[PDB]
């Protein structure tokens, strides 16, 4: 048997705003954090904007002589989970901190931080490298310095699956609640990959949308116009529990985590199958985990990134998975808002949904202006649909064709 | 209920050899792979040695089309994948390919890559960067291009968890299979971080042993001459495997993996504390996890990095996890003939445990001619010492705090 896993917490940083409430309130707005991005040259690359996190203070949460030894996507994990903890109202003690773990993760890690080096270590030779340089950069600093601020001695550990990241880290800190190894966790991800290396990696690619012209249309999920995905900074994170743990506090619960499936598509390194046959097999996974039904599903945040090839995959996994009833559930991609968050998509797309069950409300698809061929399912063009949703899925489709699919349901 | 995981398959790349029997024959011999490093210039660094693997044909694994769009630790950690998948004797089916999965992890991944992709990107733009720079330098890469190679449909995903990344790898991977999400994992690490910004970086924060003119004599764990961990470069892949699924194939079981922990020092971003309480917390729940009396340990392959207070660190935790046991026990680490392959150490570390168990043999603690203050077990210094070994125990620590155990004993 199983434990039962709930969230008691939650923390933000994303391209609209610097917590969960002020995220929320631009996602139902129909609001993009989407813009020109500032203080870095990008005359010399052929995509000029994306989804920056604009006016945040981490001398918030640390001194900023801590903060110099971090690299950015860490100081936004380190923002995400302290909020998240805080939301939780839960108190550490010499009896539970060994049952308190983290799992916060990152697709990419520290390129803004490795970037500075090589500029140090090509101009002025090794010697001037930082001393917290290893440390600093590192994905798992993230767990390490909030464990260490905060006397966590639960699991301690850090997933790196791209843009699934987010996704895995809160579905297997789920498990190590669920099986007994934990009763708290902290879980999530945090990206900074808004440097050259990122836009111009992304770009040699030609992954990226170049829509400079209109950086808020750029990200376009569905529609027939959608030129590639919109890169974006930020972090989330959860507090997950054990329901007895969190009911003997008088937690506020926001949700169950009732489900999580895992697939490869085992495809290709970058692409999905146009079929989606690996998406369709991941969200089967889950709704088994779930015990529920296909047709039990209202609401699903897809992955929905403005590729042409992956929102189509989608469209097929759903319709695959779901039937007859894939009509009557809605779907968004809150990408179209917030552009791709890479290895934190997972994270603020699962705070997402809990919060679609709290408000019983779909995040809007933004920019559907002209849906594509076969792209015919209620993706919530323009705004806000109100609707009853008791069970809530969100998908991440990453490279390596790594699938990750929550599954939220109402807690009453 | 709780499954059963056996050792069906092993592969290695280390600084001894281009496979586990190679590299396990340097263990055996006493023999160093730690050499002055020969593909770069390091004359301008404090640290000018390591573990390099030598003679490495990625053409024995890979096309050369797909080779030259992967860093080498991708390539390393592939080559290790192959040779486990090999060993196990599995064949991969459409009846059971979506009970197969892959972790394989990395403390840092492709800094190479991303070092060279940067001097590009400083020296002639953005248009200069690699069309492969992320998927060819993002950890979750052996993951998801061994997938896709093998065509393995279960969970596809990679911890980065620094030092201790290959022995959570595994534990991880482990749970999957005792939990019943898969029935087979290739699990493991990959690391090579022997550029600037890796010999840079560590040397920055004056961590590397700086003995350039004794190179074979650098890695000296608990000697009193210690003064650094030797960086070194390589890949640990196992094949584990649901016991009843490895019986109903007639597999060659190696061992049964019976134990994992986990805990955080929640103490210090770099160094461990003083007296191993981490790592106490961390074995002992490991012991619990296999049912065991500490008395049944028979061998330790120690995290034994050649750093001054990391290796205090493991004698006081071994004191306080065994008491007088302790003294009955046999603890090497073969960081003194490998060095520190960072993210694979634990890889490469669980195979040398399953070998000790197979070949009943103690490998020797090289280098460690004057003991330092407290150090009094049996450290196996300088030969081999076969002996009696029902289970053994393999540790990793790293930046973070974070802490894995794994307990392997003899099966029949
Ligand atoms: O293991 C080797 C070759 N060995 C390594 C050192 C001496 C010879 N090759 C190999 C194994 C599995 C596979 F799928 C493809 C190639």
């Amino acid at each position: 048997s199983r434990r039962r896993v709930v969230i008691t917490g939650m923390g933000m940083l994303s391209p609209l705003g610097l917590d969960v409430p002020s995220s929320w309130e631009g996602i139902l707005a129909g609001r993009s954090g989407i813009a020109p991005i500032e203080h870095m040259d990008l005359s010399a690359y052929s995509t000029r904007f994306g989804g920056s996190v604009k006016g945040f203070n981490v001398e918030e949460y640390l001194s900023a002589k801590e903060a110099r030894k971090l690299d950015l996507f860490i100081q936004y994990g380190l923002a995400a989970s302290f909020q998240a903890v805080r939301d939780s109202g839960l108190e550490v003690t010499d009896a539970n901190r060994e049952r308190i773990g983290v799992s916060m993760g990152s697709g990419i890690g520290g390129l803004t931080n490795i970037e500075n080096n090589c500029r140090s270590l090509f101009e002025q030779g090794p010697r001037r490298i930082s001393p917290f340089f290893v440390p600093g950069s590192i994905i798992n600093m993230v767990s390490g310095f909030l464990s260490i601020h905060l006397g966590l001695q639960g699991p301690n550990y850090a997933l790196t699956t791209a843009q699934t990241t987010g996704t895995h880290s809160i579905g297997m800190a789920a498990r190590n609640i669920a099986y007994g190894e934990a009763d708290v966790m902290v879980a999530g991800g945090s990206e900074m990959a808004a440097c050259g290396l990122g836009l111009g990696g992304f770009g040699a690619a030609r992954a990226l949308s170049t829509r400079n012209d209109e950086p808020t249309r750029a990200s376009r999920p569905w529609d027939r116009d959608r030129d590639g995905f919109v890169l974006s900074d930020g972090s989330g994170a959860l507090v997950l529990e054990e329901l007895e743990h969190a009911r003997a506090r008088g937690a506020r619960i926001y949700a169950e985590l009732v489900g999580f499936g895992m697939s490869g598509d085992a495809f290709h390194m970058t692409a999905p199958p146009e079929d989606g046959a690996g998406a369709a097999r991941c969200m089967k996974n889950a709704l088994r985990d779930a015990g529920l039904d296909p047709r039990q599903v209202d609401y699903i945040n897809a992955h929905g990134t403005s590729t042409p090839a992956g929102d189509i995959a989608e469209i097929a996994a759903v319709k695959s998975v779901f039937g007859e009833h894939a009509h009557a559930l809605s779907m968004s991609s809150t990408k179209s808002m917030t552009g791709h968050l890479l290895g934190a998509a997972g994270a603020v797309e699962a705070i997402f949904s809990v919060l679609a069950l709290r408000d019983q409300v779909a995040p809007p698809t933004i920019n559907l202006d002209n849906p594509d061929e076969g792209c015919d399912l209620d993706l919530v063009a323009h705004e806000a649909k109100p609707r009853k949703i008791d069970v809530a899925l969100s998908n991440s489709f990453g490279f390596g064709g790594t699938n990750g699919t929550l599954v939220f349901r109402r807690f009453a």
